[PDB]
């Protein structure tokens, strides 16, 4: 499905090492190609960590939706000066545009972050890597699952405690592909790279 619109330009800059962009990314692209997207399109959070391939003057650029733009109506892309400058020229202030959703989009393997301050009371999870939409996030509750919250700032958040020892998490897409992911820690902050994908490479 195409959107037809328009697209201006912003910064991040170098970003920080915990939180970037209204989805907290853990770092800035270092391709630095990331989006902001308008309000119903960021979907409370649920367009964090999937792609767009943007069309302009010059070509078509993959973008990864980063943040939220609260001041962009649908079809209003805000790009990063880098993504900018590769569709159009610099001082063109806004350019013309049209884009999609990249389905299945190339990456590497699935990976949780854990939220800095989490523990067995209450405690956060970021799926990086998914590539689509998340539909659900669960983490094991002896032979049960215990659904997570979708926050929107790009974690998935406890409404009860959980159980000591190793997390067992289970990441459901939007086209209902799951993946689950044992052995992981409480470690918070630190981001557990894992060997699972929701699609494979070629």
């Amino acid at each position: 499905m195409t959107t037809h619109g328009r697209a201006t330009h912003y910064s991040l800059g170098q970003g920080n090492t915990i939180a970037n962009g209204n989805c907290s990314m853990p770092a800035v692209p270092a391709d630095r190609m990331y989006v902001a997207v308008s309000s119903p399109e960021y979907s409370g959070a649920a367009a964090c960590g999937t792609f767009l391939d943007v069309t302009g003057p010059k070509g078509t650029v993959r973008v990864q939706v980063a943040d939220q733009c609260h001041g962009c109506e649908v079809g209003h892309l805000d790009l990063s000066e880098e993504a900018f400058r590769a569709l159009g020229d610099f001082n063109a202030g806004i350019i013309p545009i049209s884009y999609v959703t990249v389905r299945d989009p190339a990456g590497p393997t699935v990976a949780i972050r854990v939220k800095e301050g989490s523990s067995r009371w209450w405690a956060g999870l970021q799926v990086l890597n998914a590539g689509n939409r998340i539909d659900r996030v669960e983490i094991q509750a002896g032979r049960q699952w215990l659904p997570l919250t979708r926050t929107d700032y790009g974690y998935w958040v406890t409404p009860s405690p959980i159980q000591d020892g190793p997390l067992t998490v289970k990441v459901t897409d939007q086209y209902g592909r799951a993946v689950v992911l044992p052995g992981l820690r409480m470690a918070p902050g630190e981001i557990q790279r894992t060997a699972s994908r929701f699609y494979p490479v070629h």
